[PDB]
């Protein structure tokens, strides 16, 4: 890793996370009925262009969350657990990057937003479709300011060229 490199994986997470909050903006929270715009992709292209970036930069990039509704997302390791855990204990620290043995992790907090609550409030007023897309969910039951998750990057200590 290099300074450009490192810098550029904060920008790639913050753009990833505005994206997010971007395509979540249109819906409001404090409707309860079923609407049509629910059925918006919001959260799934975020996973795509995830994938897209670990690929096109030889990084590891997935986005973690205790309570996931996307199997792939969950805790893997100590250190997802421990980087969780630090997020959770200090609301105001919204990111960081360690060093180990595998190489250069930044992890980055992700909130709980109004918008967020249409798919992930209330079990019971999840769209339709995403119960039988994902039978062990767990994603639902947030509070505005909550914490939802992190992404988390690896920029591998051996490269391939
Ligand atoms: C319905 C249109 C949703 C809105 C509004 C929000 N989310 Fe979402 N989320 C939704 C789905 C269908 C999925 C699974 C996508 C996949 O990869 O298969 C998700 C997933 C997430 C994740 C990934 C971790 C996980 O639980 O799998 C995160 C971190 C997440 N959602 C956060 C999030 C936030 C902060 C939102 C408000 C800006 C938000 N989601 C809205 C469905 C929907
Ligand atoms: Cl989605």
């Amino acid at each position: 890793a290099n300074p450009e490199e490192l810098g550029k994986v904060v920008t790639a997470i913050e753009q990833l996370d505005q994206m997010r909050i971007g395509l979540a903006s249109t819906l409001e929270g404090g409707t309860s009925e079923p609407t049509l715009d629910t059925f918006k992709a919001v959260c799934a292209p975020v996973g795509k262009q995830a994938k897209e970036i670990a690929a096109a930069n030889g990084w590891q990039v997935r986005q973690v969350a205790l309570k996931y509704r996307n199997p792939n997302h969950a805790p893997r390791t100590a250190l997802d657990v421990q980087a969780l855990n630090q997020f959770d204990n200090n609301h105001h620290l919204q990111a960081f990057w360690q060093t180990d043995k595998e190489g250069v992790h930044y992890f980055r907090r992700i909130d709980v937003q109004a918008s967020c609550l249409a798919c992930h409030g209330a079990k019971n007023r999840r769209p339709a479709f995403i119960q039988e897309k994902y039978p062990s969910d767990r994603a639902y039951g947030f509070r505005v300011g909550d914490l939802r998750g992190m992404y988390a990057v690896t920029i591998p200590q051996i490269q391939q060229a």
